């Protein structure tokens, strides 16, 4: 624990470990809930990490979400040595440098190209599943929930196959380091491999996301290689940990909900609101920002260089904006959440990643709809800036599933 700064009211103090939360073994978003709590304030101060501070309600991490001005993103991760070392973009600027830089990244990953890449998602959730099918057992996380979104990533950045296992491995030292290299040396390791790729689609165009990036223009002039990779790098992670993690919580509930899974079995118009409920009670992202100055905010005195936690994961789950949260109800009507974020930041592959999650909950109760978590087996949960499921060991019946 950090020393407790001069400015900070001790009653406000709740050493909250976003890394290693209490009662971890209860559930992810269950660990993070306790925050909630009627005898927690609506903001508090953890000694753990550094100190910083914690949002714990919908109302202000939606409104510090929307005050850029005030909460920066120069320095968005708790550790502050982390924050300040990171530097994708656009995740590391604030308005008005921002705006351009992400109306660039929307070009290659909003609405439009979605719709076009839609045949490939398809076709790769079913040849993925196909494979599986038979064997009457697997683990979603390495076999399906890991696979499918970097292959989806291949194919919109225009990449071979035969790049993925050293991608894959670069990606997971950048969250899950076995000690080959530092985050640093894999970013670079990451950006030895983009740069070529960069400056050769620079001069030979093609319909890719790298090629779209390299060719962007910024402030009336090009964009340059630096800012090119530092793009493309979080399109790469942006839609990994997060999609991996996020099918894992959503499958893990189905498996243990035979009534949920024949809910969407026999109404499957049903599926794109049970996405939306599934994002709402198993959201997972938390990150934040850093004060600008001093400011008084809900009757809390800011330092300027301040850290503030405001995790997404929380807003949904807030029992005073949608009653009985840790419930899941498909036919919710009022589906409030900050799952994707909120404010100038607004997640860009919000759309790619709801496209994934249906295709992915309708192809597989198509051919495996009934399903359990292997016997014996204990699902364990991680937590951090994403947190997320460390294995998910899934069995059936072969006899119960179908080839389409
Ligand atoms: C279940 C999946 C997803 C979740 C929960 C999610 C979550 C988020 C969150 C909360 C942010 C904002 C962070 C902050 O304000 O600092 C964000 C940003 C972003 N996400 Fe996602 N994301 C998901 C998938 C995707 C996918 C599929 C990609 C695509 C490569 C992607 C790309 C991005 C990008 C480009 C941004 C930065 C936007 C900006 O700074 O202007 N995301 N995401
Ligand atoms: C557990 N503790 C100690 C840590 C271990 C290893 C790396 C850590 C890091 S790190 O080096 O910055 N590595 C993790 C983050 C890099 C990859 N992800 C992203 O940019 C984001 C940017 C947006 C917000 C979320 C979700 C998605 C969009 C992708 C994160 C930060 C904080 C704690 C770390």
């Amino acid at each position: 624990l950090a020393p407790l700064p001069p400015h900070v009211p001790e009653h406000l103090v709740f050493d909250f470990d976003m890394y290693n939360p209490s009662n971890l073994s209860a559930g992810v978003q269950e660990a993070w809930a306790v925050l909630q709590e009627s005898n927690v304030p609506d903001l508090v101060w953890t000694r753990c990490n550094g100190g910083h501070w914690i949002a714990t309600r919908g109302q202000l991490i939606r409104e510090a979400y929307e005050d850029y001005r005030h909460f920066s993103s120069e320095c968005p991760f708790i550790p502050r040595e982390a924050g300040e070392a990171y530097d994708f973009i656009p995740t590391s600027m604030d308005p008005p440098e921002q705006r351009q830089f992400r109306a660039l990244a929307n070009q290659v990953v909003g609405m439009p190209v979605v719709d076009k890449l839609e045949n490939r998602i398809q076709e790769l959730a079913c040849s993925l599943i196909e494979s599986l099918r038979p064997q009457g057992q697997c683990n979603f996380t390495e076999d399906y929930a890991e696979p499918f979104p970097i292959r989806i990533f291949m194919l919109l950045a225009g990449l071979p196959e035969e790049d993925i296992p050293h991608l894959k491995y670069l990606t997971d030292q950048m969250t899950r380091p076995d000690g080959s290299m530092t985050f640093a040396e894999a970013k670079e390791a990451l950006y030895d491999y983009l740069i070529p790729i960069i400056e050769q689609r620079r001069q030979k165009p093609g319909t890719d996301a790298i090629s779209i990036v390299a060719n962007g223009q910024v402030n009336g002039r090009p964009i340059t290689s630096d800012e090119a990779k530092r793009m493309c790098g979080l399109l790469l992670v942006g839609g990994l940990d997060t999609v991996v993690n996020f099918l894992s919580f959503s499958m893990e509930f189905l498996a243990k909900s035979p009534e949920h899974r024949q809910e969407l079995i026999e109404r499957p118009e049903r599926i794109p609101a049970a996405c939306e409920e599934l994002l709402r009670r198993f959201s997972l992202v938390a990150d934040g920002r850093i004060l600008t100055s001093d400011y008084e905010f809900h009757g809390v005195q800011l330092k300027k260089g301040d850290q503030i936690l405001l995790p997404q994961m929380l807003s949904g789950l807030d029992e005073r904006e949608n009653a009985c949260p840790m419930h899941v109800d498909f036919s919710r009507q009022k589906v409030s959440h900050t799952t994707f974020g909120h404010g100038s930041h607004l997640c860009l592959g919000q759309h790619l990643a709801r496209r994934e999650i249906i295709v992915t909950l309708k192809e597989w109760l198509t051919r495996i709809p009934d399903f359990s978590i292997a016997p014996g087996a204990q699902i364990q949960h991680k937590s951090g800036i994403v947190s997320g499921v460390q294995a998910l060991p899934l069995v059936w019946d072969p006899a119960t599933t179908k080839a389409v």
